């Protein structure tokens, strides 16, 4: 009777301990002392790990302003993979964190060959505007473009290039083009620059990521240590989330549009994508009733768990019912659909106004 | 009877034509139309080549403001190798060019492992202050640090990283560390950024260099062409000088201090370095009188030709006399010494005041 899936995380939390990644539960008491209750993603163990988030919460409890930072590639449409990250920002923002959102338009240009005008458009109208419509505060959130962030941020990138080898970078990202080399240093600057006085002096910063992104984060923490004597930087903290599988059971992508719901999908389009999702269902109505289903492998159940059913009781009932033989996939899908239809409609009603607001929250680069 | 050494330059001007480098003499008529008389380095064929300097002079003649740009590595002491470059800047500055001088402090840090505080010190008190004492105008010269030059300059570096391959860079500089990769893009930005409106909009820029520096300049001209559609850049022009050999007949270096006169050398120290220089002299006083000497291989004669004797007649007389058997190396050295002693004394009398002025011509970077 395992709705949260504790046994799926004990298996590799052993291996991640090698990199100093800890179970998230060890910060519960610090989370309390900081006056914070866990979010539902924390309760459900979707946020399963942390490194140094205790130090962040210690700073926060003695009254220091603390920050969270993440970046977005302005390519393709905003989807529920992206929403999971923003939802973790909004939680932290409501609990007092300064939020920084980097737009990776330099990487978009140099690595992905995305045009300047288009990167900027997509960043504002697809990324920033969807983030605002989700509930990220337009006033207090600091959005910026990698190509328009200013001298002190770029000076770190210049000085970092002396503190890492080609082999170190190769180990993380593969073949080392000038563009991928630049992107790797710029991403470390995205994390660390908020610690400079020019950007507000936020020494304690947490970055929410998947495990698969830890190698770059470790190179960033090395860069902080290697800058000692030049500029004093703290190693960034991190929280670790399990990635939501796409509706096909493969990785969630704007590329493979059928297995990702976009936040801008019209209701008929989203419903059909949802109804086509892979489930843990069985041969037939008949066989499902005797044995029940397998929520552990069902992308509908993961949509409920990660997004559509914040209420623990309600998503437990789905799990129980499916595991007891009480529910078929057709009805389970329409239940998830009704939650999604309401979410999309309220979100989309906010989006045209968010887009207007968005063009005023940033200075686009001149070229 | 060849004082200028025309036959030493016809030999490889053939090979450099492969790269579109032309004899400098082809710009003489443009130089006239621009209201300019050749400098002595041009007359002597020490400036032997150009690429696209005609386009610069065409812009200048129709009244456009034109620019020259070069960079200096703030490492070690300022020597007569550096003076040859500044002398070409001063000539162009007196003929109306805007001069830009880049300090390579990012490269100094990341590639050469030179500390921040020391790079900055050396740049101001050893490089900028010696340039001012030489006659570079403190008001109209634009000096800057790579690490403090601002957003639009750094954006080029970020966008350039998408337009060059690892193999292209490898071909120019060897093993491709993150630092050497960064330095190569930053050096192209040093040349091209002056064309942006933010730095004055100087589309027509000339860079004075040795032939050995042309591979990087060609990659810079490729980067200009490859940016079409993103930001419109003109291919930079260049003039080409023969390098002055050190007093030992090897390359002139702060590393091998005996074969370079530093502008700050006290008179006794410079005199001795000069008196130890390799000459084209012979076994003995006796054998020199019959045959004469060999100025073509004499580092004393090259000091006269590149610096100490601007007057064509006077340096011709040295050549003639040595080639006629009329002069021994001891007297030739003391003649060159008297010119150098006067030059050093007037230069050094200007230097303490130049250092004061220098700290006001730049904003040093904060870290
Ligand atoms: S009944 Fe629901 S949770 Fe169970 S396998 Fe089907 S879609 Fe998934
Ligand atoms: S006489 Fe002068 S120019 Fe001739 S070889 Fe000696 S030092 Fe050189």
């Amino acid at each position: 009777l395992d709705p949260w899936g504790a046994v799926e995380i004990k298996d590799y939390d052993r291996l991640l301990r090698t990199f100093g990644i800890r179970p998230f539960s060890e910060v519960l008491p610090l989370l309390r002392k900081a006056g914070m209750e866990p979010s539902f993603l924390m309760r459900r163990g979707i946020i399963f790990g942390h490194r140094d988030f205790d130090k962040i919460l210690e700073a926060k409890a003695r009254g220091e302003r603390v920050a969270v930072l993440t970046g977005f590639m302005p390519s393709g449409k905003f989807h529920f993979g992206h929403k999971l990250t923003v939802d973790q920002l909004i939680y932290l923002q409501k609990n007092g964190f300064k939020v920084f959102v980097a737009i990776a338009d330099a990487e978009a240009f140099a690595v992905r060959r995305i045009g300047r005008e288009e990167a900027v458009r997509i960043a504002v109208e697809e990324y920033i505007a969807n983030m605002i419509a989700l509930g990220l505060d337009p006033k207090d959130t600091e959005f910026y473009f990698q190509t328009n962030r200013g001298t002190p941020y770029f000076r770190l990138i210049q000085l970092f290039s002396g503190k890492v080898t080609a082999a170190e970078m190769e180990a993380i990202y593969g073949e080392l083009t000038p563009a991928k080399m630049m992107a790797s240093l710029t991403q470390a600057a995205d994390i660390l620059h908020v610690q400079l006085d020019e950007y507000g002096g936020y020494r304690h910063v947490v970055v929410p990521v998947g495990a698969d992104q830890d190698p770059h984060l470790r190179l960033t923490r090395d860069l902080a240590d290697r800058m000692a004597g030049v500029v004093e930087l703290e190693r960034p903290a991190s929280t670790y989330h399990k990635l939501q599988p796409g509706l096909d059971g493969r990785k969630m992508s704007s590329s493979r549009p059928d297995s990702t719901i976009f936040l801008t999908d019209p209701p008929e389009v989203a419903r059909n994508k949802l109804f086509r999702a892979l489930t843990g269902g069985r041969a037939t109505a008949e066989e499902q009733r005797r044995l029940g289903g397998v929520p552990e492998v069902c992308s509908v159940y993961h949509m409920d768990l990660y997004h559509l059913m914040p209420d623990d009781g309600e998503v437990k009932h789905i799990y129980t019912s499916c595991r007891l033989g009480k529910i078929l996939c057709g009805e389970c899908k329409q239940i998830a659909w009704e939650k999604l239809e309401r979410f999309l409609a309220e979100h989309q009603s906010r989006l045209e106004k968010a887009k207007t607001i968005a063009w005023k929250l940033v200075e686009p680069p001149r070229f």
